[PDB]
DNA sequence: CCGTTTCCAACGAAGGCCTCAAAGCGGTCCAAATATCCACT
């Protein structure tokens, strides 16, 4: 059905950002209002959570994609811990804006309790602080 | 024997603290402009 739509949608935000062809940034657009669509009416599952996570905070589609990703992040399953930890890692990097850090923050502390391990979330307190 | 310096008894206000009542609105919830901004071209 769509499921190939979504792993092909995916395995495109993997690939990198389009220079000439504007058009297909409104395929992608589209892309992300199917990823919108499936993440309303079920969620999304485990193994794109790192890989979503990783592309919004690396900072290649610019703010203006990169500001809806994590408002359409949708844990339906469990969260892992190394998702969290590489997200940790991103943020401390420092290519990252002021609105995205603040949106990935209010997203860690409302979804804290959905995610399965908690120690090594403990195990990075001086980042945070 | 008498005047003068000095310690002692004493009224006071003086300050410091406590309590109550009354006038005020800051804080909380909430509207719809609107303006900060980030990169749009």
């Amino acid at each position: 059905a769509e499921e190939d739509a979504l792993q092909m949608a995916v395995g495109y935000f993997e690939k990198g950002p389009i220079k000439a062809s504007q058009n297909k940034d409104k395929t992608l657009e589209k892309h992300l209002k199917t990823v919108e669509n499936v993440a309303w009416k079920n969620g999304l599952a485990s193994e794109e959570i790192d890989i979503l996570l990783n592309i919004a905070l690396s900072g290649k589609f610019g703010n203006a994609v990169n500001t809806r990703i994590l408002k359409c992040m949708i844990p339906a399953t469990v969260i892992s811990e190394d998702s969290v930890v590489k997200a940790v890692s991103w943020l401390c990097v420092g290519k990252c804006s002021g609105s995205t850090k603040v949106l990935f923050y209010r997203w860690l502390v409302a979804m804290f309790d959905f995610i399965d391990r908690k120690e090594q979330i403990n195990l990075l307190y001086g980042f945070f602080f």
